[PDB]
């Protein structure tokens, strides 16, 4: 056996990182108004969105590869985007669905069809409820707590009941009152109706900020924290990169709109592929979830070009992991024993892992049989026995002379390296620093198409 180091991902930790993909949705006044923040005095009259398709909504993402939709249900104007008992600015006193509407059973409901996890973004900071004040601090986080529990409790909320995720948005207007979160109060709510539901906060949960909203996470990406070090003026250097020292495993989740705005605004168009392709090396190709908001317009639909580029990107991802090209391929350099051997490095087994307490630098060489086309590289961890490697490169013989195609810090729970396109036979996996004695369940050499 090999000793575990560091802290240790949760299952639910591990499931995210394992689905990549997760969507956020930004709906609401906002929309009507064409902005990105709310006063809490638009008008519930211009909130009709009658045309509002939340199966289209689920079945889109579904079909371009979300695991998880994260929907805002309050944004920072405190508009409540469900009938609540505890305040009447919501969509009750609106026209929409003749007053009876309700969107977050409409998602839910479409999400237990599709099996697509739910999430939920209830904002802190509320710009409409006279309760957000600092003399009125216990009534608003009682307020909070109440619709925490008329979220998480009501078994026609969730994907069949259950949610994934809670998102605490930390953000907060120059002007706003200065009221201060019940927060174990609010975790403790949480974990009583949704067990280890991830919760994204500015505390130290089980998700944090990636600390910017271009979807970029740090290399190195250490996925855990020092709960001392986080709170509401966290340093985003530490946010982007984690801690080689943390002591709670953390996912640093990389959220970013296909969109410069977080809702939809008719004057806007969404990224390129070329630009959600780098994000995604960028956040998922570092070991971390990409969290992309698509903002659904004034009609409650997602715009064509949105959907269409969905698509794209679904098609790009596909037809870049349709062949691994190094399945399968002899691997020579030093291994713990046979129970770790070299070959688990590429027998397709996620359960099966490669390790060697050799002094570093140690050096994995791949040799495919013959040379193949490739300009990515994907390495994985065993995060269940902790995040290791702090420091890598690879190198590819190319016409007899071993060159340089690539560097990086951290694997993490998996990790892709592009370069430049080479035709190479063999190549070498050189492992210069790690925390403790390295092991890998996979290396693998795609080529984008
Ligand atoms: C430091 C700061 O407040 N920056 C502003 C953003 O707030 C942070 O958002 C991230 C997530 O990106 C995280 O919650 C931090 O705790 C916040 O401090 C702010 O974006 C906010 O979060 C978005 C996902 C979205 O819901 C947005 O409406 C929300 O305000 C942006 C808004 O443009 O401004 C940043 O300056």
């Amino acid at each position: 056996k090999i000793k575990p180091h560091g802290p240790l991902p949760s299952q639910t930790q591990l499931a995210y990182l394992g689905d990549e993909l997760a969507a956020f949705i930004h709906f609401g006044p906002n929309t009507f108004y064409d902005q990105e923040w709310g006063t809490g005095q638009e008008d519930p009259e211009r909130f009709n969105p009658s045309q509002l398709d939340a199966r289209e909504w689920v079945r889109v993402l579904k079909e371009t590869g979300f695991k998880k939709l994260i929907l805002v249900v309050k944004h920072h104007d405190g508009f409540v985007l469900y009938p609540t008992a505890h305040t009447d600015y919501s969509v009750k006193v609106s026209p929409w669905r003749r007053g009876k509407g309700d969107l977050l059973l409409e998602v839910s409901q479409a999400a237990t069809e599709f099996d697509m996890d739910m999430g939920v973004y209830l904002s802190p900071w509320d710009a409409h409820s006279p309760l957000y004040h600092v003399d009125r601090e216990a009534d608003y986080n009682a307020y909070y707590l109440a619709q925490l529990k008329e979220i998480l409790s009501n078994p026609n909320y969730g994907n069949a009941g259950k949610f994934a995720e809670v998102w605490m948005n930390g953000a907060r207007g120059e002007g706003a009152q200065k009221v201060n979160y019940e927060f174990e109060k609010w975790f403790e709510t949480i974990r009583d109706l949704q067990g280890d539901c991830l919760i994204f906060s500015t505390e130290g949960t089980s998700i944090r900020w990636i600390g910017n909203q271009r979807g970029y996470a740090g290399d190195p990406l250490w996925q855990k924290v020092n709960p001392d070090k986080l709170g509401t003026e966290a340093e985003l250097n530490y946010l982007q990169h984690g801690d080689p020292s943390g002591t709670i495993f953390s996912i640093g989740e990389a959220d970013v709109s296909i969109r410069p705005g977080w809702f939809y605004h008719e004057d806007q168009d969404p990224k390129s592929l070329e630009e959600l392709v780098e994000i995604y090396f960028h956040s998922v190709g570092r070991g971390t979830p990409l969290l992309l908001n698509i903002p659904p317009n004034q009609a409650g639909l997602f715009d064509a070009k949105d959907i269409e580029r969905l698509y794209e990107f679904a098609t790009y991802r596909n037809e870049l992991y349709k062949e691994d090209l190094a399945l399968g391929a002899e691997v020579s350099g030093p291994a713990l024993s046979a129970d770790f051997a070299c070959r688990h490095l590429t027998d397709g087994l996620e359960t099966s892992s490669w390790a060697s307490d050799a002094d570093l630098p140690i050096q994995l060489e791949l040799d495919l049989g013959s040379p193949k086309t490739f300009d990515v590289i994907e390495l994985r961890e065993d995060l269940k026995l902790g995040q290791r490697i702090a420091a890598f490169h690879v190198q590819v013989e190319v016409d007899g002379v071993w060159q340089e195609f690539g560097s990086g810090h951290t694997v993490g729970y998996k990790r892709l390296l592009r370069g430049a396109v080479v035709e190479a036979q063999k190549i070498r996996v050189v492992i210069t620093e790690s925390q403790a004695l390295p092991l890998l369940t996979k290396i693998s050499l795609y080529k984008t198409p």
